[PDB]
């Protein structure tokens, strides 16, 4: 199990665009792009082609290449997220890049709590916290898959 497998159980892969589970569009494999034509507009310019809404399996893979890409290097520039990172094994810095993609840097940088507790290594409390959110409430099994990941260090709820 890797990062890329687990994103890509956890997003799907969707090869015409789409709204998300808060009706953002969206495509390929949790590809955020925000209007349709304004997503169509973005669409194209991501891709560089006219693609009228629909884009190849490899077109999907590319962004969600850039996109894995993207929120490492997020992290690693990032005050808040580095010094969790480098704190972690790597089953639970699987689990911290998940949140990054789905929520942007900056939404998890606001985990403080759950983050100081990630990062002295009390497990289960930082479980418990990170229950306590919109995020869990709105995307409950998405969010109990990486709890647990945090929890046990782990891939045993992706299996
Ligand atoms: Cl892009
Ligand atoms: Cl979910």
């Amino acid at each position: 199990m890797n990062i890329f497998e687990m994103l890509r159980i956890d997003e799907g892969l969707r090869l015409k665009i789409y709204k998300d589970t808060e009706g953002y569009y969206t495509i390929g494999i949790g590809h955020l792009l925000t209007s349709l034509d304004a997503a169509k507009s973005e669409l194209d310019k991501a891709i560089g082609r006219n693609t009228n809404g629909v884009i190849t399996k490899d077109e999907a893979e590319k962004l969600f290449n850039q996109d894995v890409d993207a929120a490492v290097r997020g992290i690693l520039r990032n005050a808040k997220l580095k010094p969790v990172y480098d704190s972690l094994d790597a089953v639970r810095r699987a689990a911290l890049i998940n949140m990054v993609f789905q929520m942007g840097e900056t939404g998890v940088a606001g985990f403080t709590n759950s983050l100081r507790m990630l990062q002295q290594k009390r497990w289960d409390e930082a479980a418990v916290n990170l229950a306590k959110s919109r995020w869990y409430n709105q995307t409950p099994n998405r969010a109990k898959r990486v709890i647990t990941t945090f929890r046990t260090g782990t891939w045993d709820a992706y299996k």
